[PDB]
DNA sequence: AGGCGTCG
DNA sequence: CGACGCCT
């Protein structure tokens, strides 16, 4: 890190713009700038120098100036000091609560995790559960806790129907020592693009894992997507395994590749990739890779038979999962 | 970038 | 339906 202090600053200012003023364009600018400055190879000494870079203009250079000269930013020390702002900000940390709900709760005097516990009547189900395991949801999952969870998923999945194929993607398939949650791609030959859909295919697995006391809560659930909570076994012991977040997704059999690409990559990697796709004249999805036609229309999906196959369409050095950060 | 599920 | 929150 050559310019950590400037980046941290722009990222902090970015969150404030998203979570408090809800100014999406500023949020984007600060994010784009931070990312551009972190790749710059020299130590920045003026805002004038920083301004030469793409994505950083006057408002960001002024801030970088003030930061270099004084070791801080007045705008930010005041943001950190404003109680409505920090409260609005902290509540956004609860899964289910975004900028709107945060600004409505604070507007009504609810600011603390404790106040929240005195006001579940204001919270929808997702938010009540997110409030319930707020602390556990903060804890990161060690890769060892992950491998255990994987066996439980794969094993139960076949017991129900051996034709079921489950793959834990996310940061696991990318080679990480710890992950925020468990992301599992699911496929079954009964679910296919040329079939009349199939909701019962995901419910079965979910109810199954629910029965072994694995899946404990449900935030959201549907035909292709499950978002809930899971937990590992303990017999007579204190500090049972913390409750974990688990996302499950049912993709069509004949589209498994676009599915692993999407549920693996990285929110950042996928963004950068779906950007290229458009450049070359294609539309990458979690389902298909249909090409861009006329002035604004994508047609029939190209056939893929590996992730490698998808990249080659937009001409790229196959990015091995562990590189997709 | 692209889209799934919830809310009212 | 739009707006929101969330997924990568
Ligand atoms: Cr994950």
């Amino acid at each position: 890190t050559l310019n950590g202090g400037i980046t941290d600053m722009l990222v902090e200012l970015a969150n404030f713009e998203k979570n408090v003023s809800q100014a999406i364009h500023k949020y984007n600018a600060y994010r784009k700038a931070a990312s551009v400055i972190a790749k710059y190879p020299h130590k920045i000494k003026s805002g004038a120098e920083a301004k030469k870079l793409p994505g950083v203009g006057t408002k960001i250079a002024e801030k970088i100036d003030e930061f270099l000269a004084t070791g801080k930013l007045r705008k930010l020390e005041k943001i950190r000091q404003d109680d409505t702002s920090s409260s609005i900000n902290f509540l956004t940390r609860v899964t289910g609560i975004g900028p709107s709900a945060a600004r409505k709760l604070v507007d009504e005097g609810i600011k603390t995790l404790e106040d929240l516990r005195k006001n579940e009547d204001k919270l929808n189900h997702h938010q009540r559960i997110g409030l319930k395991y707020f602390e556990d949801f903060e804890k990161r999952i060690p890769r060892e806790e992950m491998l255990q969870m994987q066996d439980i998923v794969l094993n139960e999945v076949k017991k129900l129907d051996p034709e079921y194929i489950a793959t834990v993607c996310g940061s696991f398939r990318r080679g990480a020592e710890s992950s925020g949650d468990m992301d599992v791609l699911l496929t079954h030959p009964n679910f296919t693009s040329e079939s009349s859909k199939q909701p019962k295919l995901l419910h079965r697995v979910v109810e199954q894992l629910q029965k072994v006391r694995f899946i404990t809560d449900t935030l959201s659930k549907g035909e292709t997507k499950f978002m809930g909570v899971c937990q590992l076994p303990s017999e007579n012991d204190e500090n049972e395994y913390p409750h974990r977040r688990i996302d499950i997704r049912l993709i069509p059999k004949d589209q498994y590749y676009c599915g692993v690409l999407y549920f693996t990559g990285s929110d950042i990697f996928n963004k950068n990739m779906r950007a290229h796709a458009l450049e070359k004249g294609f539309t990458i999805n979690e389902y298909t890779i249909r090409p861009l036609g006329v002035t604004g229309v994508a047609g029939e999906p190209l056939p893929v038979d590996s992730e490698q196959d998808i990249f080659d369409y937009i001409q790229w050095r196959y990015r091995e999962p562990k590189d997709r950060s």
